[PDB]
């Protein structure tokens, strides 16, 4: 697969071509590097509504690599931020450093 491509998390190209046409839904997508080996680690996605304030929301049950994350209900802030994190299956304690994701403008409604 070309370069190694690390575990970076980016958003999804939404707009006038989002399959159906949700009035307020987001789409994410990330992927690690190399074909790794085994697994059983766990990856959660973080996303807070960048605005006057915020409480930062998290999400579990996320796979180390998502094809087309699908969120909905982010109506509250003008700009939304999102990060990524991973750890182990039965031996947590570090959770690694909250990898830096990115920030953009989700649905306008």
């Amino acid at each position: 697969g070309s370069s190694l491509e690390p575990p970076m998390l980016q958003a999804l190209d939404i707009g006038p071509d989002v399959v159906s046409h949700q009035p307020g839904c987001l789409w994410l997508s990330w992927k690690p590097w190399k074909p790794s080996e085994y697994m059983e680690q766990e990856c959660e996605l973080r996303y807070q509504p960048q605005l006057k304030g915020a409480n930062w929301t998290l999400v579990f049950h996320l796979p180390s690599s998502k094809d087309q994350f699908e969120l909905c209900g982010l109506h509250q802030a003008p700009v939304y931020t999102l990060q990524m994190r991973c750890i182990r299956s039965s031996l947590p304690g570090f959770w690694s450093p909250w990898s830096p994701g990115l920030q953009l403008r989700p649905t306008m409604k």
